[PDB]
């Protein structure tokens, strides 16, 4: 059995066919605690042990997920969440071979080169061995890594030439990667990531204006507020002040400007490409800036955002 694994920094989804041919997916958590968790027997508990330590997973509030750094990929934490993941997929233990993840900025190195350091040592992350309380645990035998953002522009490049040339813009809640990737995947000319540029600029700024409390209901608020953004009865619908609105609005079109700025700067510093494609939760923020900007035909502009599952569905489709 071969898992296609976006082990990210809040979350981690699974993919993989079964023995028909049927295509499955999987999302798991990424919250565990470094104890042992108790049971009177009334709830289900998983407690495992790694390299010597032991942790256990940490059901929390779908609502108080914590993103996860660049460390994180090479904790012990990572291995137990991915085995948690496969325990809860609905797979049969059993040995499998896997494929995971290294960010942009982890996978390659300053000279766009792969970084075989960091990818190695992620490769030996998951050699740990692990056990389970009161069951038996998968066993990961051959590990594969794949950089983040490329595999979900997959599709596309499969159909460009080898000679051309694919600009992926891939905005995120916190962060942006970039990369130019030669066409059907056939090579890596360039890459950048800024982890200080991302929608929260904007989601910050409307929730600033609003006075809105730190719960993540504003923050759905402030999600729609930014989505219908140019709909002004909406907004007057939702927030009821003809005055909050204009305060709102301003507040929200000066974080996008800067949003959009920042974005165009770092694009400053590519060129050669012959296709563009924008991805991410922000894509859509972004993406007229980008045309009028790069000034690519239609044809060679692609929006191929679809779902959460898009990253490891690419992950499937190149190494299936």
């Amino acid at each position: 059995m071969l898992v296609f694994i976006d082990d990210g920094s809040t979350n981690i989804k699974l993919q993989w066919q079964e023995s028909d041919g049927t295509i499955k997916q999987h999302i798991s958590p990424n919250s565990f605690k470094r104890e042992w968790a108790v049971s009177f027997g009334d709830k289900k508990v998983f407690n495992y042990t790694l390299n010597g330590e032991q942790y256990s997973f940490d059901p929390i509030s779908p609502d108080a997920v914590v993103t996860t750094n660049i460390a994180w990929q090479y904790s012990d934490v990572n291995v137990v969440a991915v085995h948690h993941a496969l325990l809860t997929s609905g797979l049969p233990v059993s040995e499998v071979d896997i494929v995971c993840t290294l960010p942009l900025t982890e996978y390659y190195d300053r000279n766009n080169q792969p970084n075989t350091e960091n990818i190695e040592r992620k490769k030996a992350n998951f050699r740990k061995k692990i056990t389970l309380n009161g069951g038996d645990t998968f066993t990961i035998k051959d590990v594969k890594v794949m950089p983040e953002s490329i595999p979900a522009g997959y599709e596309v490049l499969q159909e460009l030439d080898e000679l051309d040339s694919l600009l992926i813009i891939d905005l995120g809640g916190t962060t942006l990667d970039i990369s130019q990737v030669m066409g059907k995947l056939s090579g890596i000319s360039k890459i950048y990531g800024d982890s200080s540029l991302g929608v929260s600029l904007v989601t910050s700024a409307v929730k600033d204006a609003l006075s809105l409390a730190r719960t993540k209901g504003s923050s759905y608020l402030a999600d729609d507020i930014i989505i219908h953004r140019k709909d002004n009865n909406y907004l007057k619908q939702r927030i009821n002040d003809e005055n909050k609105i204009s305060i709102v609005t301003e507040a929200m079109n000066e974080a996008l400007r800067k949003l959009e700025q920042r974005v165009l700067n770092t694009l400053n510093e590519f060129s050669g490409y012959t296709h563009v494609m924008v991805i991410g939760g922000g894509a859509e923020l972004i993406c007229d800036a980008v045309k009028k900007h790069t000034q690519i035909r239609d044809e060679r502009f692609f929006k191929t955002n679809n779902s959460q599952y898009d990253l490891v569905n690419g992950m499937y489709l190149i190494g299936n």
